[PDB]
């Protein structure tokens, strides 16, 4: 796609998801349980981003810069006035790190800080995808809603395949804990107040391992290191990644769970973009997590989508960039949202990102903001979406 003539970009807001990180330490014991195999090592601890993650984000920031300059939002090689860019990430190493690389990459040698709560290592409610309603009746409505969501999915082939690549029957889950079937395993969904919706069972092991295999791919481990050369071969990946996208769908894609869990980001966006656009900076960078993008996208009732050359519905370094454009001809404003990310090969190979060889881009759409032939939506309808979403 290519923006039409007569349109001038006015404001940008990116919802980013941190780049290449090591598998979550939080899932450390479920990976040991799920197989008799040895797990490759990482030089970074728990779930911190890797040096490659930073390198990949630098490219992402350089591409974003070239695009922003090309669109008149900034100039190339000169750096913008004091408060042009505003970067905010939550207090996790992972998210703050990717913001530093992104910014240093987009505006090298400038003086654009990265904001975050003073308390680091802990979560910032803004980005914390937790249940903020202790209605009790709500935690029950949530669990059920999740369960129903899982029912729409079909991961039987994913599990069977997973069982084999993982040699799960020889794992200390089948031997010792009698859990010997991912496909028949019972799933129990949680939703305790002030915490992330969870899953205990085959769906967790599924998402945990596949996430580890997926990260291993990107980090560039040789093929015999990514799932021990097992997950290799064709698109067993397409079916294995369903456990990973199905996990996300059940915990954050539910309508009533999304609306709650996302409450703070919707509120944020609906303020920097609507109620307080006059005070907001031309450019904003929110670095969050896939949970945030999953619940955010749902809460604002987005139309389904599909990312080309990507197996994850929320790409490791992908960013949802909201764009307010002003149509010179007809004195009106317009919203154009797009998912800007790096394909899997772009991540695995670490390709220099430039306008010559751009990052992947898919234009999204809001149910309440029908998109036109060029992918634009009137700022009127969008406004109503966010102002309605916050209610
Ligand atoms: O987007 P990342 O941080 O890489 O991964 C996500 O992070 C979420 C917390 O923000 C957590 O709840 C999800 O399980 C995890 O997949």
């Amino acid at each position: 796609q290519t923006v039409p003539e007569g349109y001038q970009l006015q404001q940008v807001l990116m919802m980013s998801r941190a780049n290449l990180r090591a598998p979550l330490a939080n899932n450390g014991s479920v990976l040991e349980q799920s197989t008799p195999n040895k797990w490759p090592e990482w030089d970074v601890p728990g779930g911190q981003l890797t040096t490659k993650g930073g390198v990949l984000e630098v490219y992402m920031g350089h591409y974003m810069r070239e695009w922003l300059a090309e669109q008149g939002m900034v100039k190339s090689g000169e750096c913008p006035p004091p408060y042009t860019v505003y970067a905010y990430a939550n207090s996790l190493q992972r998210t703050v790190a990717t913001a530093q690389f992104f910014i240093t990459g987009a505006f090298p040698g400038c003086d654009i800080p990265v904001h975050h709560q003073e308390k680091m290592g802990t979560m910032d409610p803004t980005f914390n995808p937790v249940i903020t309603d202790d209605s009790a009746a709500f935690s029950e409505q949530a669990v059920a809603a999740m369960e129903k969501e899982l029912s729409k999915l079909q991961l039987t082939d994913s599990y069977q395949l997973l069982e084999k690549i993982v040699n799960y029957k020889d794992s200390p889950a089948c031997k010792e804990k009698q859990q010997c079937s991912l496909v028949d395993g019972k799933n129990t969904f949680s939703a305790k107040y002030q915490q992330e919706p969870g899953v205990s069972g085959p769906l967790k092991v599924g998402n945990s391992l596949v996430d580890a295999f997926t990260l291993q791919y990107y980090e560039g481990f040789p093929m015999d290191q990514v799932a021990w050369g097992e997950i290799k071969s064709d698109q067993q990946w397409k079916v294995l990644s369903k456990l990973k996208n199905g996990y996300q769908d059940s915990l954050f894609t539910s309508p009533e769970v999304a609306r709650n869990v996302a409450k703070p980001l919707v509120s944020y966006i609906d303020k920097a973009l609507v109620t307080d656009r006059t005070s907001a900076p031309k450019i904003t960078v929110l670095v969050g997590h896939d949970s945030n993008i999953a619940s955010l996208l749902t809460a604002l009732d987005f139309k389904p989508y599909q990312l080309h050359d990507q197996n994850e519905r929320t790409p490791i370094g992908g960013k949802i960039v909201f764009q307010r454009w002003h149509d010179s001809k007809a004195n009106r404003d317009l919203m154009k949202i797009e998912y800007v990310y790096q394909s899997a090969e772009q991540l695995r190979n670490a390709d220099a990102l430039t306008l010559q060889a751009p990052a992947q881009r898919v234009t999204l759409e809001l149910s309440g903001c029908p998109i036109d032939a060029d992918g634009f939506c009137p700022m009127d309808k969008f406004d109503s979406v966010l102002n309605e979403a916050v209610k």
